[PDB]
């Protein structure tokens, strides 16, 4: 089934109401969708964050596996202890949202051009995922691993390199911040030759 | 005056024999220039070294102020204490020539093999040193800082025993640098040397 501008308040969304649908250009304010089995199922260009009340939704434990956000507002969403192999988010606002304790599996996550700035990813796991133009300003990494990702793109300012597993990641065609070659394990990792040279530049290395 | 074709051996050359002369492919085997004036001497295509002893020439405390030796066989020669400001070594072989104590900065040692070379103490710094090879070259406490090292050789080379700060380091085999134990303040390096030694650490540099 497809749904199109709905516009939800303060609901408690059943386990049940949205699994496999298509919901478009909606908004659902302050709703809870906590436990809420959203396999499949697709949004597309809603907003799930209140300007008014600056409160996000709830997805804690929501079974998201293959799920899609494209283009939506997830500011400030409660993503903890979710279900989430498998999910897409597109072209998404993410500023705040909480990962934490979110599982990814084997890992399997597609997050991309999306804004993850301030976005809680404490201790999560996600390995070998595609993770690639996001924005990534003031996140929360104390002991995530993205070993292997691909992080290409990325704007990695206000950034701490050294709090998460970054081996074997692509950072290639980032901003990197303050990432140092001397204080951060970077085995296995992948850079551009620009990205190279700005970070011999920081060890007082010309590269002609 | 110049000079062609002469063949020495054994001698202790007098002081002031050849000083501001020209000497052209000549062979100089076991011949002892100690402390001779080679003030603006110049020597080419010149064989200073005799395989048939392994014996080279001695030069110590040589005056060799604006001195010139190009296309010569200085193997083994002795430089220990000479006076060598602006002295020119184009395209020669002196492969275990001794370098200890021989004061420069301006040199040109260029195009020349240098392996086995000691430079011990040595200082070179801002000095033209670009294309040469220098294995197993001894370096321990040397300068060479602001030097152009660029197009060298570098294998069994110690990196950690001499200053190469401000060095141009670019299109040469580095050998067994590293950037996590040596000062590179100020050096230059190419961009596919970067990435080698990125892949020191276990970088990739892609693109």
């Amino acid at each position: 089934g497809s749904h199109m501008a709905l516009a939800l308040v303060g609901e408690k969304i059943d386990r049940n109401r949205f699994t496999g649908e298509k919901i478009e250009n909606s908004t659902f304010f302050n709703c809870d969708f906590s436990g809420a089995d959203l396999s499949g199922t697709e949004f597309i260009g809603c907003q799930f964050y209140d300007r008014e009340s600056q409160k996000g939704c709830n997805f804690s434990r929501a079974m998201l596996k293959d799920a899609i956000f494209k283009s939506c507002d997830l500011s400030m969403a409660d993503f903890r202890n979710s279900s989430a192999l498998g999910i897409e988010i597109r072209h998404c606002r993410a500023q705040g949202a909480d990962f934490r304790g979110a599982s990814f599996m084997f890992c399997s996550a597609y997050i991309t051009n999306t804004n993850l700035s301030y976005a809680n990813f404490s201790k999560v796991v996600l390995e070998k995922c595609e993770l690639w133009e996001n924005r990534w300003i003031g996140a929360q990494v104390l002991g995530a691993t993205f070993s292997g990702s691909d992080l290409s793109g990325g704007e990695f300012s206000t950034f701490d390199w050294e709090a998460a597993n970054f081996t074997h990641c692509d950072l290639t065609n980032s901003e990197l911040g303050d990432l140092d070659i001397r204080g951060v394990d970077l085995q296995g990792v992948k850079l551009d030759n620009y990205q190279a040279s700005l970070l011999m530049e920081r060890l007082g290395i010309a590269v002609i």
